[PDB]
């Protein structure tokens, strides 16, 4: 029933029971309409009542026509006075430690499952009950305003139906999808994923180069792991800094500092052990490994 | 429980504590009957109250047998104080996109899962839960007082089975149904289809006919679609029009309105690009496509 | 929360009410009690009230101890407040006409599908939730009590299983089985049920006699029917008639009556068209065929 | 599938699928191929027998029916099952016969009394049935007409019996 | 609404009614706060009342704010105020079983599937949802302080995992499994489990011992059932004994007592029928046969 609707009904009770007394018992209109009240809220106090038989009679189709009208207007106030983030869709292990290693940032989940949501408000994120392949459960989840995108769902095709519809939502907005399969990934590309992070392709090759002595799985192992002394992280080149045009054979930044350079970055490029006479640029992206000493020293290497 | 139940139940308490109090307490039946509804409804004012501790044994089982009894009395008393329609038979992607386009008018929807309702209700039309092969089932769901019945169920045989049922029901009412296969057709028609719809042959020639180019795909699904800029409309000769007895080489609709004639109709044939010696008559429908300025036009050209 | 529970619940408020009460405020233990209820009830007549600071206290703490345990104790109390029968095991087609033709008894219905209730409720007969084949869930059903049980189960495991189960419970009550395979006709009859009625072989045998004509179908399903002019009753033989060492060559029933005597069965046994020297006793059950004006002849002209 | 396997040629179609309503359908195709072949279908619900037999059958055969009042007969005791599950089997005593009336027989217009059937042969009569209608116990002045059908119970002897008092 | 938010705004009525009361009607701050609630709980004593239209006013106020916010107050404390253990992972029959001869003590099941727990509540175990194979959800169900748990699940690689887990929680807890085929019983002892109990080798003999005559089955489910005259009682020698250092020969056991000495054990080793020169010690445990009078009369036989 409408709120305003309650609120006639009870003012009207509160008219019957006020101008009843008053008449009835003889009562001011002000005492009457404080009786009225304590006697529809079921308060009682007693200090006033009727006297006469008629006054009595009347007090009780007041109770009857009262105090449920009352109650459920009450009940209706109640009612009256009471950088970006990331969205992931789909739930399995890999958005779990990827949920584990975003801590501090605001994560929306978007999954088909209504029984996921105690896990997902544990891990600390939010959770969006839908279909991450329609574009309206898509939209929900604030796929618009978001910084990345995450897409690891059941299969491939679901995978890239999702992909289509983010890139119809959005054309901007960066995309990191996981394929299950080795042959779908340049199909995950057309789609429109930023990039493709194929596991079991990265775990095969692992097991095939760990018959004889395990140390590549062990080297990938530790240094993804934010927990030795020696991390992996991108330091870019400033504009303006004392490296510019100068290559890497000229540099000498294993000697200077200490960091170890795997690999230049440019755009979405990336050429790993990088030729004595590359010149760098200003923009490009330092891969390296090294204690957070060297990492603060090649910063102040590199400095404007 | 039964509202009239509940009422028997509440009287009885009442009868109970009235002459309880009456007989124990020695007040008047009418104090009595007072007290009875002060204290059950939990007003309890105190100007009467037991005296002896067989009446506050009493009250005490008032108390226990009554406010419960009241309660629920008053919250029953307050629920008693406080063209035609469209069948649908079965859910599908058809019957969906047919409700899409059947807004403002009223439409019930019968279908065996339940599951549906919500998306259904959401919509905007009132399920009827049912089996729409059973007669019964089809007769809950007002198939009487019906304009159209759209039958559109899992197989064919189902189909066959809604309208022979419906034609058991009601001899008058329009059936329209959708064929899964092409041999079904005539048995649809037979069994008492007023149009049988099929769409994987529509589908199958407009693919057959779209290697080349696809333009008679694009004519069907734009001429079909209510948002762009022509619309085919069904323009009824009205009794007593200008038109009655012309040929439509002699009529030249095309020039002086703007519309462009496909077809005409009658009764329940059709005659697509109609030869130059077609006289016209009272009653016909003229099968159009044109912008809403030409149509209306074409209906001020052929008042009466 | 389980009812016993609340009733523990509210009775310690009580304890701690009262002697509360008591103990603060100098009352006496019943006066403590009665107010005690008048307060957690919310009645609150005043005619005793704490004068103490520390009464004021406690009752406050009554107040939310005690209102809300009263409250949910009254409604839970409101919900315990407010020849023989017939056992069906299991929802099948057959046991639905089985049901149609047993209006006026009393039915009982056990099945494991809870979505059936509202068509066994509408079919007249009450449902009990459950397994058929658990003795417990029989037992529950009163197949003690029952003149027969009805087994229309899935397949003739469960078939056989719950004629076990019933056996178990009572050796004395009627079993009436359905074998849904022609060769566990005979193992249906070991495990205890008193009579196997196969609906496939007797709808396979009138489908087999029926491709010349179709007489035999005609007559089974027209004097099953209880529509037609002719009905199949079985009269019973009275102790002290006139027919006792009678033959039926000498007493020649279709002569005196016209009713047709197909048969005459003792005990469990059944003899269609006895030969003419068949002597009659008292307690035979003449099986015959005609309306019921013959029926009442027959009843008449066989008397003590 | 259905002209596969003869429908025109055959004497007899038996229809027993899944459901009614594919029952329903495939008396329909079967209709289209043959218009006079003689069709037995089978009801799985009690409502859809007189739209299996608009459909074309002509004969319905319903077990749910005959099992549920053979079902809600049998709770006092089942003598009425057990003539009609122990009258149907090939391997009983006595048998249900359809004795046919020959032209030029001894009885053309002979009463069902005047004939006096049960006394001479040993056959119970119950039912004479003619076209597509069955009499059960027709009364007594009921004249025979020759091309009738007899539709009677008795030993094999009697059966004979019958066969040969019937002869033309 | 959150419950510490309920909480809070009851607290701001709570003051408001308290501070209106005291300084319109000129109560003291006992009497007031007192007030407001019987007056908000709808308890009304009448005791205290406002005498002045201000009063009058502000209380028809507080009983609109206060009523209904107290009512959901209460309703909401209602949810919060409304040897050791043994846990067993997983369900099966085995742990009904278990759990049906365990009554008495505390049983906390730990099981993957949600709709065990009503079966379990009833069977009288508090249940506990989790993964048993989790180290976490192990943790979650007390295995720490339990004095032993009891592992069956669906596999025997499960079971090797959940022991291991369990192992890994605790090193000093019993741990009891259950083996589904014959090799897994020394690999299940490896991983920890202090006792392998195999019943498909147990039935596998019984059946093959049962082909002449079956008294070996017999004994087992007769000896093992607590309803019979005879039960197979463990009763441990004290220290100080009668019977240290003294020969099963010479101590003769069974005619002096009644019991039948079929083993006894030592730690974790059992000597059934042990020879006549094995000399009893302390500590020692017998296993025996025999009906309860003669089991006490072997019990006085070895006090100190």
């Amino acid at each position: 029933v409408p709120a305003t609707r309650i609120l006639l009904l009870v003012l009207a009770v509160i008219i019957y029971g006020t101008a009843g007394f008053h008449f009835i018992e003889g009562e001011s209109w002000t005492v009457s309409l404080y009786w009225t009240f304590v006697t529809i809220a079921t308060v009682g106090y007693g200090d006033y009542s009727p006297s006469t038989p008629l006054g009595m009679y009347f007090t009780v189709t007041l109770i009857v026509l009262g105090i449920g009208t009352f109650a459920v207007a009450v009940e209706r106030l109640l009612e009256f006075l009471i950088s970006r983030h990331v969205v992931i869709c789909g739930w399995s292990e890999s958005t779990l430690e990827c949920l584990r290693e975003l801590r501090g940032s605001e994560v929306f989940v978007l999954a088909e499952d209504e029984n996921v949501r105690k896990k997902v408000l544990r891990s600390g994120a939010n959770f969006v009950h839908g279909d991450p392949t329609r574009v309206s459960d898509l939209e929900k989840a604030n796929v618009r305003g978001a910084r990345a995108v995450i897409v690891d769902l059941e299969s491939d095709s679901e995978t890239i139906h999702c992909i289509l519809g983010i890139r119809k939502i959005d054309e901007s907005v960066r995309i990191i999808a996981e394929a299950e399969r080795y042959e779908n990934i340049e199909q995950l590309r057309m789609a429109g994923a930023d990039q493709v992070i194929s596991p079991f392709v990265i775990s095969g090759r692992l097991m095939s180069r760990s018959i004889d002595d395990g140390y590549e799985a062990m080297f990938v192992q530790d240094v993804l792991a934010e927990e030795s002394t020696r991390r992996m992280v991108e330091v870019p080149i400033p504009e303006g800094s004392k490296l510019e045009g100068v290559s890497v054979l000229d540099a000498d930044i294993h000697d200077v500092t200490g960091v170890i350079i795997i690999g230049v970055g440019r755009g979405d490029e990336l050429i790993i052990d990088p030729p004595r006479d590359y010149s760098f640029r200003a923009g490009d992206i330092i891969l390296g490994i090294g204690k957070p000493e060297e990492i603060e020293r090649l910063k102040n290497y590199i400095s404007a």
